[PDB]
This record gives C-alpha cells, sequence and structure tokens, in this order.
C-alpha cells in the first residue's frame, strides 16, 4: 500500500544452469567432493529433481549423508550459494570455450555436444574410434586456475561437457574409469548449455543508498522534520534506544536503515538513560568516540574487506587454520585466545624492529679488532665531559663531544689492496684527528698468503710498539711502496725511529711465525670475519652492529644511522631509562645475535616460509614413521623443547656434511627432536634410510665424520617402495626439488643449501636461538597463561601449535598498499566493560568464528556494517559481540541517507521453485523529499543503471505520482564489468614503472583493453568479465625498454611457478595482481621521453562530455546536434557512462543514425588509494580532470571537452588544428569584457591573484587535450597527487575541475585559447557574442530560461530531438 522504491542488480552474463552452480559451490576447493558429486549426477541421480529448490534440497541430504559437510560447513555453503559465488567461475569456462575452443576447432560440428580432447585430437564419441582434428591455436593442456584433476596419468584427457543433458553420463564414466585404472589424468571443462535460456543473472551482496540532495534545512511521512540544533546527543540517544528495546539487533538495523527519518523521533529518550556515560571508561582506555572498528579473531579488518564476498573468503581461510589447531583438543574459544595473546603480538612487534649483530671481540678474546681510538682513555678527549646529559641536551646536525663509549665503527680491510689500505690511512685517521665522538676499528681480511703475513706484521707492531708505529707502517707503505706485500726496506725504517721504547712485553723482531701470534690472532680474526660474513668480493662494515656493505657512499649511510641512533638514545633519556653507570653501546647489543647468516636473516625481510607441521606428519605418516628419529631427551623441559627435520642429498658431500653438523648440534641440545630425510642419479632411496634407522640407537656416537660415511655404506637392504612413494609426495607438497638440501625447525624452512659451509653447528644454534625467541617463547608463555600447557606432550606436539600461530600472522594483504598497519591480532578490547553497550549473538562455546564490532550509530558506514553482520551472525558456528560508540562532535547532520543491503544467509525460492531474485525495497518513502539513488558496491565492481524511466539523480514521489500515476519506482542496474587491478614494480631495484603501457588480450581479439601504469603504487586497472586473458606490454617503447617476467597472480611473492603472464577472473572480487618488470640490457631509459591513426579508428573530431540529470541530458542532446549542423566533418562522441540515465543510453543509437556520428561509452573506477568524494557533484568534476590519460584508449590522439549546457556555432575541427605549442591541454579564459560584473570576479582577489602571478583564470566548460602529449608529459599523475594532497583540507577546491588546471599551470603548461571560443552572458558583453564560437550557460533566472532567451536556434534543435523521440516511441516492430 505504501509508496515504495525497488532497486535490483543483474550481471553482464547469462545465468548458468543451477545444477552446475551447486556442484561448484559445494566443492569449493576439495576435488574429492567435486568428482564424488559428479558421479552422483552421472548416475542420473539428480534427474528426478525438476526445480531449483528440489535440486538444492537434494544436495543438502547428499552432503550430510556422504559425510562431506558438518553443520558449520553446510551453513557456509548456503550463504555462499545465496551470494552466487560460483556463477563467475562457471562463466570463466564459457568465455574460455567461446573465445579459444570454438575458433581453434575447425570442421563441421554435428553430434559433438560433448568431446574429449586427447593429444590435440578431438573425439566426439566415448568409443574413441576416430578423431576429427589436430586442434589449431595455443595448447589447451595448460593447467589453469579453474581446473581440477582426477588421478595421475601419463596421458592427459579433457572433457568439454554440457552436464545438463543425459548425453553426458557415458562420456564421464569412460574417463573416470580410465583415470581410476591410471591410463590418464581426468579434468572437466564446461560448455554453454542450449537447454538453458539466455536470461541474465540476478546478483546480491551490494547496497543501495537514497541520499538527501538538499541538506541545507535544519533550524507515511511527508518530509523529515528538521530539528534545532542539538545534534551532539544523536549518537548518544540513538545508542540508548537500542539498548532499551530488548531485541536490540533488530532495532539497530531498523533504526540505522531509516535513520534520517528518526532524527526528530530521538529528541525524546525521555532522559537519555545515560547509565552508559559509565563506558567512557571504555573510551578512556582504547578507542576514540564515533569510530567504526571490526575484528575477526583478533584480525583488524580494513573497510574494503567488509563486504559479503570479502568476509566469506576470510572465514574459509580462518576455519582451515583453526580446525588445524583444534585437532589438539582446543576449543574454538581457547584457540583464538591463544592466537591473539599479548605475548604473541609482542613478538611480532619485536621482530618488526631492525636487526643488529654483535661486533665484539669477546668471543675472540679481544685479539681481533685493532682500534684507532678509545674515547674514555685517549688524552685527546681529556678536555671533554664524560656525561650522559651531554647526549640528551643536543640539537642540530652536529656530533656532540663526550668522553664516553657510545658509537662504534668496525670496518674489515684487506692489507694487500691499496684502495682498502687508503681507507684506513686517509678516511679513518682524519676522523680520529677531527675529535669525532665515534670509536674507529678495523679488522684485516685474510684471503691470500701476503694478506696473512701483513695482518701478522701490523698485529705484532701494534702489540709491542703501539698504534702510532703500526699506523706509521701503513701510511709509509701506501705512499712509499704502493703495494700489499710486506716491505722491510719500508718496515725497518719504521722500527729504526718508531722502535723507541716498545712498552709492555718486549719486541721479538723479524721474522714472524709465532705459534700464538700467527695461529691464535690470524685464526681468531678468520673466526670473526666468517661469523659475521664480513668478507668476499664485497666486504661488510658494522656500525653499532648494523651491517652496511662496503660500497657506494657507505659513510653517508653510516651518518644517517649515527643521527638515528643518537635520537634513539635521547628519547630513552627523556623517559629516564638511562643512568650514569651504563655501557651505552650495549643499549643496541641487547637484542643482537652472535652469528650472521644470510639464510636466517635474509636481506629481503619478507622472505619467510612456514609449513603446517601437523599436516607434514598426517599426509606423510608412512614416511615420517620410518625416518631415522632422535627423540628429544626423557628428562628435558618444555622450554628446552624444539623439533628439527633435516632434508639432504646423502649421495653428495654437502648433504652428508650438513647432517653431521645437525647431529653435533643435537649432542649439545638435549631438548631437540631430530629427523633425517634422504633427498635422494639414484632414485628414492628407502635403502639408505633403512641403513640409518638400524644405527638409530647409535646415532650421535660418531667420534669422527667417517663413522657416519661408513654407516651409510654397510648393510644389505630390501627397498620399501611404499616409503619411496610417500617421500616424493612430501617434496611435491612442500614444493621442493630433488638433490636439494633444506632445514626445518618448528615448521620454518631454510634453503636450498648449495654449500654445507653456509649451515654449520653454530648456525643451527643461532637459528634455534632466534626462532625460539619469536615463535616458541611467545607461544609457550601465552599457552601457559591460559593453562593449555597440558596439551603439549613433547617437541613434535609443541611444533604443531607454534607452527600454526606463525601461519596466523602472515597477511593476505601486503603492508603499505591498503593500510600501513601490520598483521597484529589484538585482544586489547577484552579489557572493556560490556554490560551496557554490548550484546552477543551466537554460541560462543561452539563458534569457530568470533566477530567484534565497534559501531557508531550516527555513522553512514555503520549502516552497511550492521546489515552485513546480521546476515553473517545467522551462520552456525559464528559468534558476534557489538559495541556502540557515538561522538559528541557533530557540527553537521550525521546520516544524510536511507540504506538497504541486498543479502540473504540461505537461498530463497519461488512459488515456481526458481531462485528468488534479491532486491532493495524501501517502503513508506517520504513523498516530498528529493532523493538520489546510489549503489554501494564491492570494490571490484563497475555498475550502471540499465532499466529506469525515472530520474535517479532527482527522485520525488509527488512528481512521479503526478506524471506516471504510480507511487512505486522500479530501477535495474547492470554489473557491467569486474576489475583486474594490480600493483607493479620494477626488478631488482623495485620502483613503480610510470608511463608503461599495457594491453589486455584474449584469443578472439588481441586488443581487449589498454591502460597506462600510474606513479602511485604502480597502479593499473582493466574492465573485464569472467574469462581467460593475457597481459602483453604495448608494442613500441614499452616492449623496447622492458620485459615483464610475471603478473603477480600468486601474491606479492615471487611464489615459484608464477613466471606467468596469464590472468583469469573467476570471482566477484576480481583479480588482484602484483606484476614484475625487469629492465632490458643496460637501460636507465624513460618512455615519457623520445630516443590520421586515431582519425581512421575513431573520427576527425573527438568530443567528450558528462550530464547528471534529465535536463542536463536533454541539453547534451542539443549540444551534439549544434556541432553536427555546424560541421561537414566526421565526429565521434565520448561519454562518462555511469552518470547517464538508461533513457539517454537507449536513445543515442537513434541520435547517431540521424546525425551521422559514432559514440563510445567510457569510465574508470576511482582508485582505492586516491581520495574519495562523498558529494556526487564533486565526483563528476574529478572525472573530467583526474583520469584523462587512462579514461580513453591509447589509439586516441586527442579529445575535446564540451559542457552539457553548451551550444556550438563553430566547425569544431578548428579546435584540433589550433596550435598548442607543445602544451598537453588548452583552455579558454574568463571574460573581462562585462564592465559592471567585477564584484563577483573572485580571481582578482588576494589568493587567486597572488597565486596566478600573471597567468589567467581559465574555464572548464571547454578544453582540448592533446592526449599523446598529456600521457607523454605524465600530467595525470601530477594532477592526481596534487589533488590528493590538497584534498586533506575540505575547503581546498571550490570547483576542482577549474581549480586544478589553474593551480597546475606553473608545473603543467596550459595553452590559452582565443576568447572567440567562449561566451557567457554573466561575464561577457552582448557586443562580444557576434564573434562568439560557443556559449556556456554559467550561473537567479533558471538554465531553461537562459537557453531560449540567449540562443534563438536552441528551440529549433529541441524540436528536432522532440519529434525524433516521438518518432522512436511511435516506431514499434
Ligand atoms: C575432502 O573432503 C572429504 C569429505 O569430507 C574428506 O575425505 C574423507 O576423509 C576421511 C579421512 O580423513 C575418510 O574417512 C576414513 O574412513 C576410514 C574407514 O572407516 C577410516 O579408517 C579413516 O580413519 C581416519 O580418520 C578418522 C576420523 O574420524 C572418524 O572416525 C569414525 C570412523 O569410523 C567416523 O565415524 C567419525 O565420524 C570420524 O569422521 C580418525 O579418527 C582416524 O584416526 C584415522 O586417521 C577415516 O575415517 C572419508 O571416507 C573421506 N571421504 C568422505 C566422502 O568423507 C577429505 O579429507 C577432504 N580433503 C581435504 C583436502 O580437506
Ligand atoms: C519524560 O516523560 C514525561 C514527559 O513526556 C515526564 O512526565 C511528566 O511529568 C509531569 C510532572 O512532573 C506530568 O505533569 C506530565 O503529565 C508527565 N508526562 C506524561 C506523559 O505522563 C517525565 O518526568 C520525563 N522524565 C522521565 C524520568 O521519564
Ligand atoms: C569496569 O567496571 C568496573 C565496575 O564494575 C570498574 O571498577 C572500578 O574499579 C575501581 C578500582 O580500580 C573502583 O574504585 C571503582 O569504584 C570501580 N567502578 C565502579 C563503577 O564501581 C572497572 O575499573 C571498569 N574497567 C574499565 C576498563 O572500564
Ligand atoms: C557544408 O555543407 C554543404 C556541402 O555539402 C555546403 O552547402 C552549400 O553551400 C552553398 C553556399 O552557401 C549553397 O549555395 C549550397 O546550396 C549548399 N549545398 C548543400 C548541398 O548544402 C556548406 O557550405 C558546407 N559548410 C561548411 C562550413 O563546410
Ligand atoms: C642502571 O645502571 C645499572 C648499573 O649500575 C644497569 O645495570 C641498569 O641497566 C641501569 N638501569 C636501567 C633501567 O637500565
Ligand atoms: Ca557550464
Amino acid at each position: 500500500a505504501s509508496p515504495s522504491i525497488n532497486v535490483a542488480l543483474k550481471a553482464a552474463f547469462p545465468s548458468p544452469p543451477y545444477l552446475v552452480e551447486l556442484l561448484e559451490t559445494a566443492a569449493s576447493d576439495n576435488t574429492t567432493i567435486y568428482y564424488s558429486l559428479l558421479d552422483r549426477i552421472a548416475k542420473g541421480h539428480f534427474a528426478e529433481a525438476t526445480t531449483d529448490k528440489a535440486l538444492y534440497e537434494k544436495f543438502l541430504e547428499v552432503l550430510r549423508d556422504d559425510g562431506h559437510m558438518d553443520p558449520e560447513a553446510l551453513s557456509a555453503f548456503k550463504l555462499a550459494l545465496s551470494l552466487r559465488t560460483a556463477t563467475p567461475r562457471v562463466e570463466a569456462h564459457y568465455q574460455y570455450y567461446t573465445a579459444t575452443v570454438e575458433p581453434s576447432l575447425s570442421g563441421t560440428q554435428e553430434g559433438c555436444d560433448q568431446w574429449f580432447l586427447i593429444d590435440g585430437e578431438q573425439y566426439c564419441s566415448p568409443t574413441l574410434d576416430t578423431s576429427h582434428g589436430k586442434v589449431k591455436g595455443e595448447d589447451q593442456l595448460r593447467t589453469l586456475p579453474f581446473d581440477r584433476k582426477f588421478g595421475v596419468g601419463s596421458r592427459d584427457v579433457i572433457l568439454y561437457a554440457d552436464i545438463t543433458s543425459k548425453s553426458f553420463a557415458p562420456f564421464h564414466e569412460v574417463a573416470m574409469d580410465l583415470a581410476k585404472k591410471g591410463k590418464a589424468s581426468y579434468r572437466v571443462r564446461y560448455r554453454r548449455s542450449p537447454s538453458h535460456s539466455r536470461e541474465s543473472l540476478s546478483v546480491n551482496g551490494y547496497g543501495v543508498e537514497l541520499v538527501l540532495k538538499r541538506t541545507d534545512y535544519i533550524v507515511i511521512a511527508d518530509i523529515k522534520p528538521l530539528e534545532k540544533s542539538e545534534l551532539a546527543a544523536l549518537g548518544m540517544k540513538a545508542a540508548s534506544f537500542v539498548m532499551q528495546s530488548e531485541k536490540p539487533f533488530e532495532a539497530l538495523l531498523k533504526l540505522t536503515q531509516d535513520f534520517p527519518k528518526y532524527s526528530n523521533s530521538l529528541g525524546s529518550q525521555n532522559v537519555s538513560a545515560e547509565f552508559e556515560a559509565e563506558h567512557r571508561g571504555n573510551r578512556e582506555v582504547f578507542l576514540p568516540e564515533g569510530s567504526n572498528v571490526l575484528w575477526l579473531n583478533g584480525l583488524h579488518l580494513i573497510d574494503r574487506q567488509i563486504q559479503p564476498f570479502g568476509l566469506v573468503d576470510l572465514l574459509t581461510r580462518e576455519r582451515k587454520l583453526i580446525k588445524s589447531v583444534l585437532d589438539l583438543g582446543l576449543t574454538g574459544q581457547q584457540a583464538v585466545d591463544l592466537l591473539g595473546h599479548a605475548e604473541v603480538a609482542h613478538a611480532k612487534s619485536g621482530d618488526d624492529e631492525p636487526r643488529r649483530f654483535d661486533w665484539r671481540d669477546d668471543i675472540e678474546e679481544g685479539q681481533v679488532i685493532i682500534w684507532l681510538n678509545n674515547l674514555e682513555k685517549d688524552k685527546r678527549y681529556k678536555s671533554f665531559s664524560p656525561s650522559i646529559w651531554v647526549l640528551i641536551h643536543h640539537f642540530g646536525h652536529g656530533l656532540p663531544q663526550i668522553r664516553r663509549d657510545v658509537f662504534n665503527l668496525v670496518v674489515p680491510v684487506d692489507l694487500t689492496k691499496a684502495d682498502d689500505v687508503k681507507i684506513v690511512v686517509e678516511g679513518l685517521l682524519s676522523f680520529v684527528k677531527r675529535l669525532i665522538p665515534v670509536r674507529f676499528g678495523f679488522v684485516p681480511l685474510t684471503p691470500t698468503g701476503q694478506a696473512i703475513d701483513q695482518a701478522k706484521v701490523v698485529y705484532y707492531l701494534l702489540e709491542n710498539y703501539g698504534l702510532a708505529a703500526a699506523t706509521a707502517y701503513l701510511e709509509k707503505s701506501y705512499e712509499e711502496q704502493s703495494t700489499g706485500q710486506p716491505n722491510e726496506r719500508i718496515f725497518n725504517e719504521v722500527i729504526k725511529d718508531k722502535s723507541l721504547r716498545p712498552d709492555g712485553v718486549e719486541l721479538s723482531f723479524k721474522d714472524i711465525f709465532i705459534s700464538e701470534k700467527h695461529e691464535k690472532q690470524i685464526h681468531l680474526s678468520k673466526h670473526w670475519v666468517e661469523r659475521l660474513r664480513a668478507g668476499g668480493d664485497v666486504p661488510t662494515v658494522f656500525f653499532d652492529g648494523f651491517p652496511i656493505p662496503r660500497e657506494d657512499n657507505w659513510l653517508r649511510v653510516m651518518n644517517h644511522r649515527l643521527m638515528q641512533d643518537l635520537q634513539a638514545l635521547q628519547q630513552a633519556g627523556y623517559f629516564g631509562m638511562l643512568n650514569e653507570s651504563m655501557w651505552l653501546p650495549g643499549f643496541f647489543l641487547e637484542k643482537a645475535l652472535s652469528r650472521r647468516n644470510t639464510l636466517i636473516f635474509p636481506e629481503d625481510k619478507n622472505e619467510l616460509t612456514v609449513l603446517n607441521v601437523n599436516k607434514i606428519y598426517i599426509e606423510n605418516h608412512d614416511l615420517m614413521s620410518k625416518v631415522p628419529v632422535i627423540e628429544a631427551s626423557k628428562e628435558s623441559t618444555r622450554d628446552d623443547w624444539a623439533a628439527l627435520t633435516v632434508v639432504a642429498d646423502l649421495d653428495d658431500i654437502e648433504g652428508q656434511e650438513l647432517v653431521y653438523y645437525a647431529l653435533r648440534f643435537r649432542k649439545s641440545n638435549d631438548g631437540v627432536r631430530l629427523d633425517i630425510v634422504h633427498n635422494p642419479t639414484s632414485r628414492s632411496p628407502s635403502v639408505l634410510a633403512q641403513r640409518l634407522k638400524s644405527r638409530e640407537d647409535k646415532l650421535l656416537d660418531f667420534t669422527r665424520f667417517l663413522d657416519l660415511e661408513t654407516a651409510l655404506e654397510t648393510g644389505e637392504f630390501e627397498p620399501d617402495v611404499a616409503y619411496d612413494a610417500s617421500l616424493a609426495n612430501f617434496l611435491a607438497s612442500s614444493n621442493m626439488k630433488a638433490g636439494d638440501n633444506f632445514v626445518i625447525l618448528n615448521g620454518r624452512v631454510l634453503g636450498p643449501i648449495t654449500s654445507a659451509d653456509d649451515f654449520k653447528k653454530e648456525d643451527f644454534e643461532v637459528f634455534l636461538q632466534a626462532e625460539r625467541r619469536t615463535r616458541i617463547l611467545p607461544v609457550y608463555k601465552a599457552l601457559e597463561d591460559l593453562g593449555l600447557d597440558d596439551k603439549v606432550s613433547g617437541p613434535l606436539s609443541a611444533a604443531k601449535l607454534t607452527s600454526v600461530t606463525a601461519l596466523s600472522t602472515i597477511s593476505d594483504l601486503p603492508q603499505g598498499i591498503f593500510d600501513n598497519a601490520p598483521t597484529v591480532r589484538t585482544t586489547l578490547f577484552k579489557q572493556w566493560n560490556s554490560t551496557y553497550t554490548s550484546f552477543e549473538v551466537g554460541d560462543a562455546s561452539t563458534a569457530t568464528i568470533f566477530f567484534v564490532a565497534v559501531i557508531n550509530p550516527a555513522s553512514e558506514i555503520g549502516q552497511r556494517w550492521v546489515a552485513v553482520l546480521k546476515v553473517l551472525s545467522e551462520l552456525e558456528g559464528v559468534h558476534l559481540r557489538v559495541f556502540l560508540n557515538p561522538t559528541v562532535m557533530i557540527e553537521e547532520l550525521p546520516v544524510k541517507r536511507f540504506y538497504r543491503y541486498v543479502l540473504s544467509s540461505s537461498p530463497s525460492f519461488d512459488e515456481s521453485g526458481k531462485v528468488k531474485a534479491l532486491s532493495a525495497r524501501f517502503t513508506g518513502v517520504p513523498r516530498e523529499t528529493l532523493l538520489v539513488v546510489g549503489m554501494d558496491v564491492p570494490p571490484a565492481w563497475l555498475v550502471t543503471s540499465k532499466v529506469a524511466v525515472d530520474d535517479l539523480d532527482n527522485l520525488r514521489i509527488k512528481d512521479i505520482k503526478a506524471k506516471r500515476g504510480t507511487e512505486h519506482v522500479e530501477a535495474i542496474y547492470e554489473l557491467e564489468h569486474i576489475l583486474i587491478e594490480g600493483h607493479s614494480r620494477e626488478i631488482p631495484g623495485a620502483h613503480a614503472p610510470r608511463g608503461v603501457q599495457l594491453v589486455l588480450e584474449t584469443e578472439n581479439n588481441p586488443h581487449f583493453a589498454d591502460t597506462i601504469i600510474m606513479a602511485n603504487l604502480g597502479y593499473f586497472q582493466f574492465k573485464a568479465n569472467p574469462g581467460v586473458y593475457n597481459i602483453r606490454l604495448k608494442e613500441g617503447r614499452s616492449s623496447e625498454i622492458f620485459t615483464l617476467e610475471s603478473v603477480g597472480a600468486k601474491g606479492w611473492g615471487p611464489i615459484p611457478g608464477d613466471d606467468n603472464t596469464e590472468v583469469v577472473l573467476m570471482d566477484f572480487q576480481g583479480t588482484t595482481l602484483y606484476p614484475r618488470l625487469r629492465r632490458k640490457p643496460g637501460m636507465e631509459e624513460e618512455d615519457v621521453l623520445e630516443p590520421s591513426v586515431s582519425k581512421t579508428e575513431h573520427a576527425e573530431i573527438n568530443i567528450f562530455s558528462v550530464a547528471s540529470g534529465h535536463l542536463y541530458e536533454r541539453m547534451l542532446n542539443i549540444m551534439m546536434a549544434s556541432v553536427m549542423h555546424h560541421t561537414n566533418h566526421t565526429v565521434k562522441f565520448w561519454f562518462i557512462e555511469q552518470f547517464l540515465s538508461p533513457s539517454f543510453k537507449d536513445f543515442i543509437p537513434h541520435m547517431a543514425a540521424e546525425y551521422g556520428f559514432k559514440y563510445e561509452m567510457v569510465t574508470y573506477k576511482w582508485p582505492h588509494w586516491l581520495r574519495q568524494q562523498k558529494e556526487k557533484q564533486r565526483e563528476i568534476w574529478g572525472y573530467k580532470i583526474l583520469f584523462l590519460d587512462v579514461l580513453f584508449p591509447l589509439s586516441l590522439d586527442k579529445v575535446i571537452f564540451v559542457d552539457a549546457d553548451q551550444i556550438v556555432r563553430t566547425d569544431m575541427y578548428d579546435l584540433v588544428e589550433h596550435p598548442l605549442d607543445g602544451a598537453p591541454y588548452g583552455f579558454a579564459p574568463m571574460c573581462d569584457s562585462r564592465v559592471e560584473m567585477e564584484g563577483y570576479r573572485f580571481w582578482k582577489t588576494g589568493y587567486w591573484a597572488n597565486y596566478l602571478k600573471g597567468k589567467p583564470y581559465h574555464i572548464s566548460a571547454l578544453y582540448v587535450v592533446d592526449l599523446q602529449r598529456f600521457r607523454e608529459l605524465a600530467a595525470g599523475d601530477r594532477l592526481r597527487q596534487q589533488y590528493h594532497a590538497l584534498s586533506a583540507d575540505p575547503n581546498s577546491l571550490a570547483n576542482l575541475d577549474q581549480d586544478l588546471p589553474n593551480h597546475m599551470q606553473f608545473t603543467i603548461p596550459i595553452a590559452t585559447l582565443p576568447q572567440e571560443w567562449l561566451w557567457c552572458e554573466t561575464w561577457c558583453s552582448d557586443e562580444t557574442l557576434k564573434d562568439a564560437r560557443t556559449i556556456d550557460l554559467c550561473n537567479k533566472e533558471p538554465k531553461l530560461d537562459r537557453a531560449r532567451r540567449q540562443v534563438p536556434e536552441w528551440t529549433k534543435y529541441d524540436e528536432e530531438i522532440a519529434e525524433l523521440a516521438r518518432r522512436v516511441r511511435e516506431e514499434k516492430p
């Protein structure tokens, strides 16, 4: 009965048959479920179900009966089935089939409804008698994302089937059995079924908004009553309403959906019921008022992840993780509590911190570093204060003088090499003389004979005679002899004078081979260099335990850290952490490691691989119950416990050397539990494994290495070929090759080990020390704090937990892209009092999923959150807890829209049994309020209106009732495109390649789409639908400079096996890519700078525009016509697709036939990083200026913008031919001609006249863009980053479209146009219009009035459109 508004969304592809959709949804990624169901339907089991409901009903019984799903999984199936998540996955098959299969399958197809493809041969019969062809085109045997494989087989078989018919069943069975035998491996691909109709797909999982477009007024329903002017209490009173209701869940939804309507209905409470001013004790501790925050098992989610699709994928990943944990007897509640524990999160923060290594002599008994300083005892610094407050009371870029030990620099130097020696002599000494507060040390490098001797020489000379004498030899040697061989002619001269009083123990003189001096000193030195990997082709310098390789300007790097370390000391001083009796260098050495291994501590910080340990001992039980195992000792403690597994090639020296070290390490550490895996031209071998398991008891009784070597040779054994099988499966699961050495401690993998000298006994010790710290100790404390320490029964038992919690903290989203914040699971909201602001839904005891929502009722973002969370709360095995936190800071109206979310937790069915389409229905809509319809769609989606007879930008029920006779409005949108978006990087010095051009292709067409790489995050996007695509760099400069190794389809990575350029989209989340591009031979080149096409493709003239109303669209029709009458040339029109009405959209082919022009619809989705516009008018303006380079195809040389309200009397070519004098775009200035208008000319004021020193204030109603130059100058990137930067201030750009080119005319040239090109009554005189080319209707007479009065021929154009519209309406086929 009530006046209603109904909005529905339909996809750009027809609805796949329901049967196939249920198969796909049902078997998400478990193949066994897939084929086990494929058998069931090939029985003809699902033939007796006539309707979608019946068919859906049948699947529930089947899944439950065959043990496939439990309550939790069944419930998750229903929601995912509602969402229609599997439909794009099925359409991927069809697009692939339509575009690559059909054109590469030459012949005459008759009876070939289904057909196997074997060895590029097609067989239309199960009997497999004859082959129709050698299939043309690329190999189809490529295993791609939507594939499934059944069985292992030398031969590869593919069946393209239309499952719907009965014709399928015999073909399936032919290859199912063939796979069961082992002849070949089976996989199914789809064929668009002609039994089904070409009806479009109805989607859900989006939101609709009804935005009030007049917000200015404030001091069933008619209009919202505006209330004076105590906004401040809205959130607070709104929060109470709910609490009071007692069915609170439903209240919030009912209140939050129609919130603008209930504003004046909240002025009454009656007295606020503010018991909950109590819970700002909650605010005082953790979150600021009016902030929306969601947590999923501790995981802090960003806004983009809060949609139905984003949330379904998170549960799927999360349950897999938790189920892994609860096989150890932990409740979902206990499991989550452990994952988000304080001690756990602390560890992640701890090793987010930068790492230092212990540069000290202490291990080498103070006989390796030869310091040129001592700041506490040098009698140079004697003058200076040895006070801490000297450090703390410092400001500037200068170095504070002090007599204290605080900064150290150790540089390893080769005394054979002149360049190396020069560093010490010139570099190091100046610094000493200069009284710098840094201690300078250096350790010689010993790689050759001469080097060994010269270390001895210098070391000796220091020991007896002193630093000055040693320095003296070095100085003299460098200038005098200029070589790294010891020179006595030079050496003896030094002793002659410098041999005065050599103190301490006396000099022995020449020659040197001291049993102690040569042995201990040189070998101790070698032990220092080896320990910190401070040698080789490129040596490593250590400043405050921070490695800086000896390259480029390392001192510049050192100085940067020197200041950064000083500021680190000062802040500890202001908090009073520091005290007078302290060794200051040890502030840095607190967390420093003794040994530096590039495997444990890779320079790529991200490089980390962890495996699920439980999985390893579950999948390969056959293998791991027969490997030589050294159990960790009977009498050792939980803290000592750790599990190690060594994978090595025992047929190689490196492989068996590595194991000896692991065995040695085990003798020392009684807590470790060791496993040995033989990997293996010999195949397998179970023999070598059997040789060791016999010696298992006697393991680590190997006094010498040959005892291990000999044990491998002796004994006669019978190969356990069952062992061999599980062995090769393990490596395949763990993604590791044959003859490769690896080390696994508590799930963490290091390798491949090329040389066993890289991983020694000392390396295992630090590996355990570091790993222990981070992963094991935080798990142990946390675990015990909860009292779950009963569940740990040994080293292997413990590894399952530690390995799982390490996998929990690895992000889905790379840090720095969507949010800078790390993957830290907080438990910090557990402190909060809950009685009067919280309510829970779902069983906490059973729940695997725990949601914590902190929603502000006054927020528009809250409207969406509530709606989505209610549907996810309906799922079994999910728990939700809600916190309401309003703000007292309300300067403007809080919620200015009505909201509806289209989503169901389980599918709905027709009276006919068909699946119910889901719609957003607003009932009891105010009759007098002007409303705007908006779509709040998931990030990967591109949406436009398809069916509507109303103005969605200007909705009023009273007008529709008075014009149409109906109080009911119905509109349909189309999900036209789904995004392929990615973040590029250059290799190896990873930077965003800007100006790079890309081409998206398909086998049908080699030019689907094209875009250019942006500066910010190497961002790019493509508009596509489900299917198989490829990304080729655009032929030209781009392919000349670069080669793209990969499209990052597997993740940020590189994940092995991703050296691919193929993209496929089979999800409603689109495709997220992280491509990599490496520069071709010796290039520092740039695309942007040099070393009739567009006309032919498009038109002589290319004009683009935008309109946001029926009036503005009516005026746009006139604009196009005026051009046409005024030019005997070819014109193409370009439009911003999503701002136009379907009435306009359905009309243009008719305008195109009449006026003889071509048209193309264009759009681009506003990037996630780029700053949004809440106000639609502002969005529109942004579209005209921010995306000029990326909105139009590369093939377009140039474009012209003409405003909707405009009219043109000129042949528009002239604007093309207008010389731009190397400028990217051309504009027309503001009229000075009107005499008395001055007052309102704001661009002659302080701000605009100071800024525009001499430059004009231009008009955005008309302009030329020399697109080739625009992109070449990379103007867009600059516009975008200046806009983003300026936009932080809300009052920054009054009219951005005009203001951005004007603000950028210093930076980006603007060609100025003759003013013959623009006329506006408001600012130009009437005398001017005789020579006027075009007219804008700039802004109290209305726009319709100005047109008729200002231009006499406006009516002539309007009549032409009017009769044609009627001619079309009266044209019925
Ligand atoms: C893809 O999905 C399918 C379907 O959910 C998963 O495949 C199922 O895997 C089961 C084993 O993991 C298998 O059941 C086995 O049946 C034999 C014969 O009775 C048992 O010897 C096995 O024992 C192992 O698993 C049990 C599990 O507890 C069960 O105990 C009794 C057994 O009678 C059941 O009544 C009870 O409900 C429990 O489920 C352990 O207790 C044992 O120690 C032992 O390790 C298995 O029970 C299923 O037949 C198999 N297929 C189907 C259709 O269910 C598959 O794992 C999954 N794949 C992935 C990648 O997730
Ligand atoms: C809120 O509600 C009503 C106002 O609507 C208050 O009650 C009124 O009390 C006066 C006497 O002080 C009576 O003359 C009115 O007739 C009452 N109104 C009604 C509708 O009964 C009430 O005191 C307010 N505050 C609280 C705590 O409820
Ligand atoms: C949660 O609420 C309790 C009250 O139920 C708070 O307890 C207070 O504790 C202090 C001592 O630490 C007492 O002197 C107060 O009287 C208590 N408050 C009340 C209202 O009685 C507790 O501090 C609150 N915690 C948080 C995090 O808000
Ligand atoms: C555009 O259209 C036509 C050419 O097809 C030109 O029209 C002719 O103009 C002369 C002089 O004004 C008339 O006497 C003829 O009768 C016209 N012929 C036709 C077929 O229209 C017109 O001048 C051209 N204008 C421009 C600007 O190119
Ligand atoms: C204070 O000085 C002592 C030595 O006297 C030192 O061990 C301690 O670490 C210093 N205090 C702090 C808080 O670090
Ligand atoms: Ca205008």
